[PDB]
This record gives C-alpha cells, sequence and structure tokens, in this order.
C-alpha cells in the first residue's frame, strides 16, 4: 500500500474533476464540429476548440495518473451531452466557453481549499505545477478573444466574424 | 480481347460521363478566365477555378484510360459550351460551381447504379478510388465558401468579395 | 445546401455509431488506467488500451468529419459509464476488449446494410477505407493475445501474467 | 581630473533629458499595459509601445553614459507618474505618444541650443549621433499611424481599430 | 546577515531531515551490496538500491544548499547504521525500501506542517519543487514492483526472483 495523507475526500473530488474535464473536452469537441459545418464554415473557430478539447482530455489524464500516483482509485462517471447542439455565433461560442472555463477553475479552487483543509501539499503541488496557471492564461486569452469579437460587431456582424476567424484564430 | 464482365451499357455511360466531366472542365476554364478580365480582376477567383479545370480533365483522362484498360472503346461528342458567357459575381460563380458538381456527382452516383445492377464490381472500386470522395470533398469546401462569401455580403458587398479574395482564396 | 443521397437513417446511424466509438474510447481509458493502479502494475496492458482509447477516438473523429462532409448534422448524446469499475486479469480485460470489438463491428456490418440498402456508396467507400480492414485486424490480434494468455495459465497465473506483459506486450 | 569644456549648465540639462527619457520610457510601459488589459486587447499596440519604453530606456542611459565621460555628475529625481492611467482608443494613445515625442524633441533642440551657446562641439556631436534623427523617424512614423488610424473611423470605429492592429501593427 | 523569516525550529527540523535522507542513501548503500554478494548475485537489484543511494544522498544535499540559502547552520549527527545487515528476499528488500520511503515521506510532510506554521512560503515552495512529487513518484514505482514480485512468488519463488531482476529491473 502506497497510500498516505491522501483524504478519502480529495480521492472524490479528483474523480469528479476528472469527470468535469472529460466533459469540458466532450463539449469542445461539440463547438469544433460545429464550425466545421458547411453552413457555419468558420475553420479557426474548430481548430481553435478542437486545440482546447484535447488539452481538457491531457487535464484529465494528468489528474488521473495523478490519483493512481496517490494510491486513491479511479471511478468513472457517465459524461453528459454538451448544453447546445448548436453554438449560435463566434461570440455565443466563445461565452459558452468562457463560462464553461470559470467554472473548471472554481473546481480547481474549491480542490485546492479542500486540500488545504485536509492538509494534502502535494495535492497543492500537483495542481499549482499543472492547472492554476495554464487556466487563468486560458481564460485571459479567452477574453481578450470576446472582446476583439465585440469590438467587431457593428452593424456589419458577418464580416466582422470572418475577419477575426482569418486574422485572429489564422 | 481482353474485355471481361464489361457490359455496353457500362461503356456507354463511361463515355457520357468522360463529355460531362471535359464539359466541366471548360466551363472552370471560362470561369477562370472571366474572374481574370481587368473589369473584375479577381486573382484567386481565377486561380481556384483554373486549377478545378484541371482537376476536371485528369478525372476525365483516368475515365478513358479505364475504359481502355476495361475492353472498352472510347468515343468523343461535342464539348458543348459553357452555360454562361459572364459568370456574375463570386457568389454567382460559386453557385454556378455548386450546382455542376453536383450534377456531376448525380452522374457518379447513376454510375455506380448502373455497375451494382450490372454485377461489376471493377467499375464500382474504380469510382470509390478516384471519384466519389473526391467530388464528396469539393462540394463540402464549395458549401464553406458560399457560406463565407454569403456572411460578407452585407451592405458592403464589393468590399466583401476583395476580402475572400484576398483572405480565403489566397 | 450540399447534402445529396444521404438518408436521414444513414445520418442518425453515423451519429450512433460516433457514440459507440466514444464510449469504447472511454472504456479504454478506463482499462489503462486499472493496469496503472499500483496493486495492478502492469505497464504494458496500460499501454495497449491507452493507445486503443486515442484510435477509438479517431474513429470517432473521423466519422464526425465524414457527417459534416455530407451535409449531416452531428448530434451528441451521454457517454456512459464503462460496464466495470475494475477490470480483473489481463485475461479477463482482453475478453471484454474482443466482446467491445464485436459490438463495434457489429455496428460498422449493420451501418454498411444500412448504406446498402439506402444505394449510398459514399457511405460503403467511407467504411471500408477507414473502418471494416482496421477492425478486423485488431479483433485477430486480440484473438491472438487471448490465446497466449491462455496458454499461459497454467498452475502458475501470476507468472504467466508477468511474462506477457513483460515479453509480448513489450 | 577630465572634466573639459563641460559647462554646469550643460549638465544639469543632461540630468533633466534623462529625467524626460525615464518618464517617456515609464508613460509607454504604461500605455503597453494598457493595451493588454482584458478589455482592451490590441496585442500590436501594446508590443509597439514596450519596445517604445525600452528604447526611450535606453536613450536614457546613453546620456549617463555620456554625462560619465564628460567628468559630469548624474542626478536623480523622481519619476512622475504617466499623465492618464487609461488611455482611451489606439487613436488617444497615438495622440498621446506623438505629444510625448515632439516634447522630447523640442527638449533635444534646446540642448542642442545650449550646447551652441556653451560652444560644446563635443555634446552637440553626440546628439546628432543617437537622438535628433532618432526622433524624427520616430514622429514621422507616429504621423503615418496617426494618418491611418484616422482614415480607418468612418463609423465602424471598431472595425478600423482592429484591423490597424492587426495589418500594421503586426 | 540574510537570514530573514527562517525560524530555529524550521532551522532544526532541516538538519534532521539531512540525517534522514542521508541514513537513507547509508541503507541504499547496504542493500545494494548486499544484492552483489556472490551468494545473493541479483545484478539489477543492486544498480536500482545504488541508484537510490545516490538520489538520496543528493536529496541531502540540495536540503544543505538551501539551509546556507536561508541562513541556516548544517549541523551533523551520527548516521546510524543500517536496520539489517542482511535483507533477505528482494521482495524483503523492497518491503524495507517502502518502509524507509514512507517515513522519509512523513518527515517531508511534518516539516510542510511546520513551515505553514512558521509562514515560511520559501520553505514550502522548496518542498514541493524537489521533495514531495518525487517522493511520491518513487513510492509508486515501489508499489508497482512489489506487486510484480508477489505475482511472481507462486511455488517457484527463485524462478519468480530472476526473472523479475531480468525483466523488471533490466
Ligand atoms: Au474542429
Ligand atoms: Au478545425
Ligand atoms: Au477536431
Ligand atoms: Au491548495
Ligand atoms: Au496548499
Ligand atoms: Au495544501
Ligand atoms: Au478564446
Ligand atoms: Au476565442
Ligand atoms: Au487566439
Ligand atoms: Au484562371
Ligand atoms: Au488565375
Ligand atoms: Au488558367
Ligand atoms: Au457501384
Ligand atoms: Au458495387
Ligand atoms: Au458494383
Ligand atoms: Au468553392
Ligand atoms: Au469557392
Ligand atoms: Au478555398
Ligand atoms: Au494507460
Ligand atoms: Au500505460
Ligand atoms: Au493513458
Ligand atoms: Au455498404
Ligand atoms: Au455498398
Ligand atoms: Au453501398
Ligand atoms: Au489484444
Ligand atoms: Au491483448
Ligand atoms: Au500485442
Ligand atoms: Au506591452
Ligand atoms: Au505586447
Ligand atoms: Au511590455
Ligand atoms: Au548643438
Ligand atoms: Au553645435
Ligand atoms: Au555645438
Ligand atoms: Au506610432
Ligand atoms: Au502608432
Ligand atoms: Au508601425
Ligand atoms: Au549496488
Ligand atoms: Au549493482
Ligand atoms: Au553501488
Ligand atoms: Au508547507
Ligand atoms: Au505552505
Ligand atoms: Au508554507
Ligand atoms: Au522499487
Ligand atoms: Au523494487
Ligand atoms: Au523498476
Amino acid at each position: 500500500q502506497i497510500r498516505q495523507n491522501y483524504s478519502t475526500e480529495v480521492e472524490a473530488a479528483v474523480n469528479r474533476l476528472v469527470n468535469l474535464y472529460l466533459r469540458a473536452s466532450y463539449t469542445y469537441l461539440s463547438l469544433g464540429f460545429y464550425f466545421d459545418r458547411d453552413d457555419v464554415a468558420l475553420c479557426g473557430v474548430c481548430h481553435f476548440f478542437c486545440e482546447l478539447a484535447e488539452e481538457k482530455r491531457e487535464g484529465a489524464e494528468r489528474l488521473l495518473k495523478m490519483q493512481n500516483q496517490r494510491g486513491g482509485r479511479a471511478l468513472f462517471q457517465d459524461l453528459q451531452k454538451p448544453s447546445q447542439d448548436e453554438w449560435g455565433t463566434t461570440l455565443d461560442a466563445m461565452k459558452a466557453a468562457i463560462v464553461l472555463e470559470k467554472s473548471l477553475n472554481q473546481a480547481l479552487l474549491d480542490l485546492h481549499a479542500l486540500g488545504s483543509a485536509q492538509a494534502d501539499p502535494h495535492l497543492c503541488d500537483f495542481l499549482e505545477s499543472h492547472f492554476l496557471d495554464e487556466e487563468v492564461k486560458l481564460i485571459k486569452k479567452m477574453g481578450d478573444h470576446l472582446t476583439n469579437i465585440q469590438r467587431l460587431v457593428g452593424s456589419q456582424a458577418g464580416l466582422g466574424e470572418y475577419l477575426f476567424e482569418r486574422l485572429t484564430l489564422k
């Protein structure tokens, strides 16, 4: 037995966070293919979201690996379908993505608070090394996108949406 | 004599499909030079269509080569002049091109149905290997273009048409 | 609109098959991490299943891409949790995996039958090019593994399980 | 003692000009980070100003080095906070920057006049070699920017501001 | 004097932890040479433990270096002889090693708790950067070994012990 200073509460919260990252991965998968539709056709937006799907899956896998390293047991639940089947405009999609990220970030913060209360400094190191800063960086990038998309909706919404995709998402 | 399991009905349909691909080649030739007119001057659009002319000719030549491999006899008809002398806007031209492609695709599907009824699995392999998927891919790309062109016609049609050509057709 | 010769029945079946491949991906994800447990610790088995997770996800993504190419609409459902939380011996796990693969293969065959009834030769080409042969190859490899694992269970089950992992899964 | 033909009046004016260049450096530092705000998010503008911060600091350091070479004594004052905490639009910011540059340029000209009255040809060579032409070049570039930004404010101010940043500040 | 926010309690605990790492280094030194005995002769096991001796010494040296950086004073005690002169089977030895590691890990956790109570964030950063994760990784690897060794003791203990050494410790 390797397990040491690893609470059942942390263990459960880690499994839940795995589920959240995989669901976020699935949502980005859905976002990406929506933007590849022939009637939506924003290549840059598709690529931005499909790269996010991959990053979220890798996040989940790092959690799992850590679960195993600590002597916890991975438990998998259903992955709930994404919150929408169609994602509207690039603006709507980027808003949906930032809401999703802030929810992941809150989960990460709830898990740090749990780790601190349980006195689990390995867990806190883990999250600091691989999660907190990356999530902050992503959220800042999404905020930057949203600001640029918004400046580009004048009365020429189609034009702005094309330009953003061609000149930022490049 | 090499001919084996190659019906006179398939043979005729192959010659007809050759004629269709060559006519499509000629239409793209006309589309390309229209966009090179000094009073139209959309370089990217010219290059997109001239590359299509070449792909359609190569399609025809692969058919012919297969006709000969099976022991059929190539028979050539008049190539009808393209359906228009002037092709309007990039939008009009891309619509005309997608109609043309869907007609080629339907011909390809009619020839697969004929091959299946004649029990000609070489023919069906041929079309699968070199035609069905390529036609599907092209049609999807044209749908994507049309969607982007359409989003770019606000009330600034000239501006949109320039940007599409500069930033997509690149 | 690009959609041509693409039935609503094929479209639904493609979405279902996407769901099956993603669920199979999730099952392999669970299989892989079970074998990375400190109390199971079969590195080779973990790597075999984690590579399968990735192949199944890529399968799903190729389906989705094809869905979009044909003018279908991707629709995502819940991904059901894997059928087990713990997977027993390497033998048990490989049996579970071959059952899973035969179920995917049957789904692939049901979709070819549907494509043939709908007269959809693009769909049939798609499955032939990327799915049928790969699934057959994998199933044969799993059969080969199962045979070797089984020959290795004498009365020295632990020894056999170690050797298989060290000398085959390498 | 090395000091030769170096008036106390030149010496003081050099220290003042150091202070001006460092303050200009600090203003550009503030301009740069304002444009990196998530609610402003104009990467190109941030980079243009942060490069200016660095050039102004280097200007100051060349002055200081010359002060020491001539046997003067560097004296440092407070660096006053920048004139604004928020800098408005890219247009507003570029106007603020050109005003700042013209004030530095005037200081440079006042110091050449002082050097000529004191008969200090080393000082005049120094300013000619490293300051006068560089300041003129920068001011011309800022004038060019301002002209392009202004042409880009139609009634689509957001669009113009995005394009300038993407296609000029690149 | 450099010392700042560095308690006498942390300082003592750091010296104690140095002693623990050096003793662990000495124990691995003894484990390694036991496995090089002509009547034990398990090369792979010798190399695994001698590499551990080195890692534990380096751990000690990083502590010492940090002690000096913070203005603490290194104080050395006797290094107690290892707990055994002969270490039994590879299984016995790996069990002894995991007990040793869990004791080091507990010491590391006691020192983080002490650092948190003393409000010493440099100390906590230090341990996170170089100790907590490495200790967790090692313990997981030892758990994995133990599991494989245990599966290999059937009634053919000699055979299992040879195979583990040849095919894992490689
Ligand atoms: Au995508
Ligand atoms: Au994409
Ligand atoms: Au994708
Ligand atoms: Au924490
Ligand atoms: Au913490
Ligand atoms: Au903590
Ligand atoms: Au974003
Ligand atoms: Au975005
Ligand atoms: Au971006
Ligand atoms: Au052309
Ligand atoms: Au051309
Ligand atoms: Au041409
Ligand atoms: Au066919
Ligand atoms: Au066929
Ligand atoms: Au056929
Ligand atoms: Au097109
Ligand atoms: Au087009
Ligand atoms: Au294109
Ligand atoms: Au794995
Ligand atoms: Au693995
Ligand atoms: Au994995
Ligand atoms: Au089929
Ligand atoms: Au078929
Ligand atoms: Au078919
Ligand atoms: Au297998
Ligand atoms: Au297997
Ligand atoms: Au294998
Ligand atoms: Au900046
Ligand atoms: Au910047
Ligand atoms: Au900067
Ligand atoms: Au002068
Ligand atoms: Au002068
Ligand atoms: Au002068
Ligand atoms: Au400028
Ligand atoms: Au500027
Ligand atoms: Au510029
Ligand atoms: Au050794
Ligand atoms: Au050794
Ligand atoms: Au040694
Ligand atoms: Au701590
Ligand atoms: Au701490
Ligand atoms: Au601390
Ligand atoms: Au070990
Ligand atoms: Au070991
Ligand atoms: Au090992």
